[PDB]
């Protein structure tokens, strides 16, 4: 009754909710709609409004100011111009006078022009009306996000040794690779649970496959990293191969699970592996069949997965290069100099990610046809469901690490985020985009850093000691290690803590990560921070972002326990009273800070998510209060037990 | 007594320094020197460490953790990974326990890597050890940025118009799009007192030339503006139109005035013309040649310019042009996909502003020819003496305004610059900030950045909070990429908030005139880092992102987005100002101390030191009519501020009624 449903000619079902809202038959409470050319919702913005959401995009907390554009986009440079990142998540919050929540549910190209135009004007459209548009009450924003987490269902949840640490990097490739890693980290005693296989694993770069020169004997070897606790975890990409005898491309041939062209051919999209075809996402059988195939590494010990390139990306269709040689080719010939250089160089930019391709093949909806434009933003989404969905059926009680880098709402009961250049303002950007993720539901999320000096790597893991996925994109090629094994020791010995959070606020359809204007709604100072983060109930976090800083300013809402883990293993606290504050942090320091009346468990450092020691954890924070810490064997869903709650008191 | 070069193998004579120091005979002082891969200096920092300088370059006040390498490059995207933007400012200075400062002059592609590969290692390498070291002691980073000022010689000085505001945009073409912005300012009584000519004003964009068409009696039109207290400044490129009957074009090959290839011929490079050659920068005839083209505008009226594309900027040659046709003819015919589209893609970003371009090129001096790449920092630097000096020739008692995009150290004599094609990023604002500071390290004191952000589109409140920082700025000046948001002030709502923001500036532009005036002719710094005037303060020596001005005030530009104030550490006790939007100034003690501070949108703050005072007048809609006669004091009861002031159009900078000692 706190949610309406206005629904606007034949919307596409995206599946985005779980929760069935009626429609609703009264004018539209908000603004104004209008259905003249296309949709357009116009909303007059008082000025001291706030504007939450959008998830993965690009700025601020706060939107306001700008143009975003829900277009999942594969764009490597993020720089503040960009209108569309990897993420469609279209739910935003009006957070003023007037408090209320907006989610569209539309599978395609949708602009929010927040302020860009017109200082006080909102104006969220698209180019045809048919959508869903969610309305949604409350007496303020952080109660309107948990009505959307609810009727948008749990979100996804990792098993316990995907909040230990990470190491990734493109360019691995054989099992020595591999090794030198393992001694790497475990003889000088750093903590680290997972290693990422980037494409180079697999055979001529095809999904389900393993490179069989390079590894022989893959279960076993599996099983030689996971007897020192670091699991293997392999990508998996949108695009199928071309190749005759390859059976993934073979069957998706036969049996008509490619996404096709207008004549029923299907369509060549050009990535990693050349030519390639696109499972058709969005039907169901191909779904199927796609996530059925995750068994080739499940069955041979791999324990997760991540998902990239499922925009899905194109370098190039053959039409595309098709029409770039004929041009190249009349340049190649121009003598009057009628044919400019940055026109050639502007088509040979053009036919990457081409607008015009994603015309050119469809899905097939359960016998309709769709064009694939109309529906986009569902790509991705459907990838990881595919995964998820597969899962299921194959073991219903066990949880595996999934995370995708494109994305819509309802993306997020399936699997995480990743967010991909190596910049001191990325951190801050990171920061930023994690409460709006969780407001849309994506909780299991991380960054990767992107040309990288010692000083930015350590306070981006500062960082990423506290986004649920925490892993490099290495630690051992500088000076002075012990600042890089001092950093991951401060996530180990958070991650009770830290899981524990991240399952009671899952569990509870809640907020990992909240904007200080969530936690403290009626502090005007508060509301306006944008560089410092609540955790659960009980901490705050404010990284340093700037290089060369030796502390930074922050504000406290309340008074808080300044703490800090120090490189020497020690950890320092101070109690600081509400208001401004400039606070030294160390590049080896990791700093936090507990609230009034508050505590967490800190466990003693250890080297992986496995032999880390709960029994009798140190408590940290104000005497006389308690915790409640949650606790489960982290590999199954036995998640309702009494048992898993218990009650720690300082 | 207090600076020392040291010599390496024969360098070429950049005339960077005008006081001539003797070679010194003994070991190099810091680090080490070595020859066996071209050449590097080496030397290892104490952790506390702070290195200061290179003017235009990117980062931070504090350039330790990254690498510089000065190579004037025309790069519109500055992001933080890039090493080489549009100057060349080869003047460091280690600041902590063991402090020092060191000038490499040197006029090719050097290499600064201050803590990047190694965080306790400072590293200046060359390909060849051909030049001079000055190396400059002192007791600290500030006094020996003053030393360092005194023997590059007085900064170029900007008539006191140069203080007005000023608009621009890369599209403006006929007397009605100028006509346009005049009303557009006048009538809604915005202060101004320039407006840009872009290139669309030229014939074809041929070099000292204007539009036929479009501007048939531009001496008329010059005046029709000045009438209005609104003066043209128009744009000059490096490069010469190739085209038949065009005279610059004609003179500059008869006359072998044009940088050539090896065998004599003409290089040719393409920039908006289309084929151009370039003048010979380095040749002193062809200098003279060139400066002397400027006087076809000057009689005209015009009473300033600005120099662009002079690294020089080639967007091809003809020889890359080549090459990339036949790459081309290759990837069409290629069946068996063997050619990329990203190798296709790289080839044809790879002609512009190529390494290879700059090999292909001579200048000529004195008969003895040597290859552009040698000297190419030199090149935007002798344009911009090439008019200067045709300035003094023309008209020896008058101030002409001057800037240019590319520079070196030694050009700061003869005009300003511009930083450039930034963008409407929020970051810009912080980034522009710090160079400044930077900048008047290295004598360049006549700066400031595209106001609004050059390229992509700016929003209302983006050119509000980048139009507070140009305020201090003693360049000013909103400008414009081609096809992007209208970012005139006249284009957004209620603008009432542009007019409050420039009326600080005119409000101010007695007392900025004066501090710039001041620091020039004493060799001192307009802009200082917190550092310079705190030495003891431990915390006031990290702050980046706030400047001390002259020697009365500090600011602390808003640029965040969103944001309604910001943090702020002050090392003493200050009075917080204000100009509010209804035009009084509001005015607040705050203790020494870490402070947050409310600033609105339509709102400009500085702060007036413990002690000091400035004097503020009305507002005022263009610099003529601003009465200095009696403006308020601001600040501290008790205080005195000595008010330098001239005609602001001559250079008779020596006289005692220059001088006004006002008190509070």
């Amino acid at each position: 009754a706190m949610i309406r449903k206005y629904r606007y000619g034949a919307p596409f079902d995206t599946e985005a909710l779980t929760e069935k809202i009626e429609t609703a038959e009264e004018a539209f409470p908000y603004g104004e709609i209008s259905q003249k050319e296309g949709f357009a919702f116009t909303y007059i913005m008082d000025e001291d409004d706030i504007v939450y959401g959008l998830g993965e995009s690009n700025r601020g907390i706060n939107k306001r100011g700008y143009c975003y554009i829900s277009n999942c986009t594969d764009d490597p440079i993020h720089t503040e111009d960009k209108r569309s990142l990897y993420g469609a998540h279209n739910f935003i919050i009006v957070s003023g006078k007037t408090t209320f929540g907006l989610f569209f549910d539309y599978p395609s190209k949708l602009t929010f022009d927040i302020g860009y135009t017109r200082m006080d004007t909102l104006k969220v459209s698209c180019e045809n009306a048919d959508l869903d548009i969610y309305v949604i009450e409350g007496e303020n924003a952080y109660d309107i996000v948990k009505q959307f987490r609810r009727v948008i269902g749990r979100s996804y949840i990792p098993p316990k040794f995907a909040f230990g640490f990470g190491q990734s990097r493109y360019g691995y490739t054989t099992k020595e690779d591999f090794r030198a890693v393992a001694k790497g980290y475990r003889e000088n005693h750093i903590p680290i649970d997972m290693i990422y296989m980037d494409i180079d694993y697999m055979q001529d770069f095809k999904d389900f496959t393993v490179n069989e020169k390079n590894f022989p004997d893959f279960p076993e070897f599996v099983k030689e990293m996971k007897d020192q606790e670091l699991r293997l975890i392999p990508i998996i990409d949108a695009g199928v191969k071309v190749e005759k005898g390859y059976e993934v491309y073979e069957e998706g041939v036969k049996n008509n699970y490619f996404c096709k062209r207008e004549d029923g051919s299907d369509f060549v999209a050009a990535v990693w592996p050349g030519d390639t075809h696109f499972p058709d996402m969005l039907n169901p059988e191909a779904r199927k069949w796609f996530g059925d195939k995750y068994r080739f590494l499940i069955d041979q010990g791999i324990e997760g997965f991540w998902n990239d390139m499922n925009e899905p990306a194109i370098f190039y269709s053959s039409e595309g290069l098709a029409e770039a040689k004929e041009f190249a080719g009349e340049f190649a010939k121009d003598t009057e100099g009628k044919i400019h250089p940055w026109a050639m160089q502007a088509k040979m930019k053009d036919i990457v990610n081409s607008p015009e391709d994603y015309k050119r093949f469809y899905h097939n909806v359960n016998g309709k046809k769709i064009r694939h434009d109309k529906v986009h933003n569902l790509f991705g989404y459907n990838m990881t469901r595919a995964a998820g969905e597969a899962f299921e059926r194959i073991d219903p009680e066990k949880r595996f690490l999934m995370f995708s880098r494109s994305s819509y709402i309802g993306m997020h009961r399936y699997g995480g985020i990743w967010m991909g250049k190596s910049w001191w303002s990325h951190i801050l950007l990171n920061l930023k985009m994690l409460p709006s993720l969780n407001m849309c539901g994506f909780m299991y999320t991380g960054a990767d850093l992107g040309d990288t000096t010692r000083d930015l790597l350590l306070r981006f893991l500062a960082l990423g000691v506290f986004t649920p996925l925490m892993r490099d994109h290495e630690c051992y090629q500088f000076e002075n290690i012990e600042d890089f094994r001092s950093v991951i020791n401060a996530r180990y010995r958070l991650v009770p803590y830290l899981y524990s959070e991240y399952m009671k606020a899952a569990l509870n359809d809640d907020m990992y990560f909240k904007p200080l204007g969530f936690v403290y709604p009626d502090d005007k100072m508060a509301i306006r921070v944008e560089d410092q983060l609540m955790l659960g109930n009980e901490i705050m976090i404010a990284p340093v972002y700037e290089q060369n800083a030796r502390g930074r300013y922050v504000y406290l809402p309340e008074e808080m326990k300044f703490i800090k883990f120090m490189p020497d293993g020690s950890i320092s606290e101070e109690v600081l009273e509400k208001g401004v504050h400039y606070v030294d942090v160390a590049l080896n320091e990791v700093p936090l800070f507990i609230r009034s009346g508050k505590c967490i468990p800190v466990a003693e450092a250890a080297e992986c998510v496995k032999d880390i020691d709960t029994e009798n954890m140190q408590l940290i924070g104000y005497e006389g209060s308690s915790y409640t810490l949650y606790e489960d064997d982290g590999i199954h869903k036995d998640y309702d037990k009494k048992e898993n709650y218990r009650v720690l008191t300082k």
